């Protein structure tokens, strides 16, 4: 209760991404990325040295042996280079032989109390029923306390949505570049 620390701070600098974690600094603080745990830097700050948008963007969250918190975080960054510069005759890049050519194939997505997907150039968050507003892009709800209607996500959409409470209280927030 001081400076709100229910949410995920984001500072990147050029082409690195630090994440502040919703909680105190846990020296076992676990953070994730894309749905996987990662024990390497359990800092309060997750920082991302080349933070690729390619496969360095999706969603991230953290825990603590004492604080667990169901909280997912969209984050979209990019960070590049404006055309070429050095040199590198290393260039074969073969891809001829592929495992999989479908994200994943289809046997399963996501299905968890509350959930955002971009399609149709557009984005809305999904919940097992009505959706609670944080803060942030507060769109519309599509239906009726089911859906919401952010609009496009080149809008930069930012915001978080907690579900309601009876089975498991869910929140997800949202952060597309800054």
């Amino acid at each position: 209760d001081d400076a709100e620390n229910i949410e995920y701070k984001v500072s990147i600098s050029g082409t690195s991404v630090e994440l502040t974690c919703p909680l105190d600094s846990d020296e076992n603080l676990k953070w994730e990325k894309n749905g996987q745990e990662l024990p390497q830097k359990h800092d309060k700050h997750l920082v991302l040295q080349d933070f690729s948008e390619v496969e360095d963007s999706g969603y991230y969250v953290c825990y603590t042996p004492a604080s667990n918190k169901n909280t997912y975080l969209y984050l979209k960054a990019r960070v590049g280079s404006a055309d070429d510069a050095k040199k590198d005759a290393a260039k074969k890049d073969d891809a001829k032989k592929d495992d999989a050519k479908k994200d994943g194939s289809q046997t399963n997505k996501a299905k968890r109390a509350l959930e955002v997907l971009e399609a149709e150039d557009k984005v809305i968050l999904k919940c097992n029923s009505s959706i609670t507003l944080l803060q942030g892009t507060a769109g519309q709800e599509v239906s009726d306390n089911k859906t919401l209607n952010l609009g496009k996500r080149i809008e930069d959409p930012r915001g978080m949505y907690q579900c309601g409470e009876n089975a498991k209280s869910f929140t997800l927030q949202v952060y597309y570049r800054m």
